[PDB]
């Protein structure tokens, strides 16, 4: 059974902006993702320096690209810390957080939708390219847990009993818009990658599936 809870009023409002803007660089939100997953892996690679067990759950520390063109889906999944049932209604939705509205206010004088990671909100820049997401994720403290969106006032949280086992991190699962496609590709997935993120310290992995010549 799943669970429905309201998202704090501010969020749904820049949800709302970000879902229907016609911004230009879309592109900017696997910036903005590949920066959250870098600093998830930032946290439990510091908590393990008191608590080096953390660790075993899941020993390899990365940043995985996967494009599912039938479902034109497109997953990033971190090894990172994870977040628990309550960190996720915490985290993603429940909880008002402090540059909500402030980036809304200064997308209304003029600044430009890629500011939006200094504002600490990247993480809806999904909505610039997926019009539907899955945040999938394991932490150490609690079972493996799927919050879902579809930028509407609600969210759902269901104990997660379908998708593949992550030893222990996040996968976001962007159910991308059908305009938006040229994100399932090789090609272009890896030269947004090269542009924005240089000084990542995780390896960056693309699964690719080839047809056997």
């Amino acid at each position: 059974a799943s669970e429905t809870f309201e998202f704090q009023a501010e969020i749904t409002q820049l949800m709302s902006l970000i879902i229907n803007t016609v911004y230009s660089n879309k592109e900017i939100f696997l910036r903005e993702l590949i920066s959250n997953a870098s600093d998830a892996l930032d946290k439990i690679r510091y908590k393990s320096l008191s608590d080096p067990k953390q660790l075993e759950t899941e020993p390899d520390l990365f940043i995985r690209i996967t494009p599912k063109p039938e479902q034109k889906v497109l997953e990033i999944r971190d090894s990172g810390i994870g977040m628990t049932k309550a960190e996720l209604i915490n985290n993603l939705g429940t909880i008002a957080k402090s540059g909500t509205k402030a980036f809304m206010e200064a997308l209304s004088a003029g600044a430009d939708v890629s500011m939006i990671g200094q504002f600490g909100v990247g993480f809806y820049s999904l909505f610039l390219v997926a019009d539907r997401v899955q945040v999938i994720s394991k932490s150490n403290d609690d079972e493996q847990y799927i919050w879902e969106s579809n930028a509407g006032g609600s969210f759902t949280v269901t104990l997660d009993e379908v998708n593949e086992r992550i030893g222990r991190g996040t996968i976001l699962r962007l159910f991308l818009k059908d305009d938006q496609l040229e994100y399932l590709e090789e090609k272009r997935i890896k030269e947004v990658i090269k542009r924005h993120s240089e000084f990542v310290a995780y390896p960056i992995q693309l699964v690719v599936t080839k047809e056997v010549e």
